[PDB]
């Protein structure tokens, strides 16, 4: 099974303050059109928070399913949100 994790943002000063790669013609691993999350940026929310790590696969934002997207089309998930963001994760499984 998934080790799934929810964290709510608030976006704040910095921003969310993560970097996404992965996406459909963007493969992460061969075979996997996934989001996954390459960095963590210092004062930002996620740091901040801190339950978001590096290798976590980005499940949704809000209502939007990222699970076979392109990249370009995480991106723009991510910016359009508002103030407080759901973000729904995959922790590392292998």
């Amino acid at each position: 099974s998934m080790t799934i994790m929810e964290v709510n943002l608030l976006k704040g000063p910095k921003g969310l303050g993560f970097s996404i790669a992965g996406g459909i013609g963007n493969q992460h691993i061969p075979g996997d059109n996934s989001i996954y999350i390459t960095k963590i940026i210092e004062g930002g929310a996620a740091q901040k928070d801190g339950r978001l790590q590096i290798g976590d696969r980005l499940l949704a934002v809000n209502n939007t399913n990222l699970q076979d997207v392109r990249h370009e089309e995480a991106v723009a998930s991510l910016k359009n949100t508002s103030d407080m963001v759901y973000l729904k994760v995959a922790k590392p499984g292998s």
